[PDB]
């Protein structure tokens, strides 16, 4: 459980994502197909993609930042009352996507190198430590409910 002050650094570099979600999005998911090509092969429309110019001048990845992030940001805000967001979340990443703990964890890592990247004076240890906090939290609840769905992803 993060404290409110843990909560507010999280939501205190989250305004700096909701000043230009798109273009976060982009740099999130570039550096998990960067990092991790395989993650790739789960977008039909973006599985070709190769260069970072070509990310970047993709529509499809640059509007599927902003489903992710648009998710993601309204899970932070619950500051851990988060059952009914990550309910549906957890429906079709265990039966549709089938996506794994594992790349839950690679885009974790995505997002924590985008905002210290970008954004290192409102990143520093204090702000990194509570966004990891609230990302682990996130990874778990999402994990027991993928096992109640029967998905041991
Ligand atoms: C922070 C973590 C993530 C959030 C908040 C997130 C959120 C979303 C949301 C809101 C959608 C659209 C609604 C839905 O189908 O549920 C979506 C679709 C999708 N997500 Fe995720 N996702 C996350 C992580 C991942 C990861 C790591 C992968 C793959 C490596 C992934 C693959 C997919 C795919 C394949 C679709 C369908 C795309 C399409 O057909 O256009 N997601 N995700």
């Amino acid at each position: 459980v993060l404290s409110e002050g843990e909560w507010q650094l999280v939501l205190h570099v989250w305004a700096k994502v909701e000043a230009d979600v798109a273009g976060h999005g982009q740099d999130i998911l570039i550096r998990l197909f960067k990092s991790h090509p395989e993650t790739l092969e789960k977008f039909d429309r973006c599985k070709h993609l190769k260069t970072e110019a070509e990310m970047k001048a993709s529509e499809d990845l640059k509007k599927h930042g902003v489903t992710v992030l648009t998710a993601l940001g309204a899970i932070l805000k619950k500051k851990g009352h988060h059952e009914a967001e990550l309910k549906p979340l957890a429906q079709s990443h265990a039966t549709k996507h089938k996506i794994p703990i594992k790349y839950l964890e690679f885009i974790s890592e995505a997002i924590i190198h985008v905002l210290h990247s970008r954004h290192p004076g409102d990143f520093g240890a204090d702000a990194q430590g509570a966004m990891n906090k609230a990302l682990e939290l996130f990874r778990k609840d999402i994990a027991a409910k993928y096992k109640e769905l029967g998905y041991q992803g």
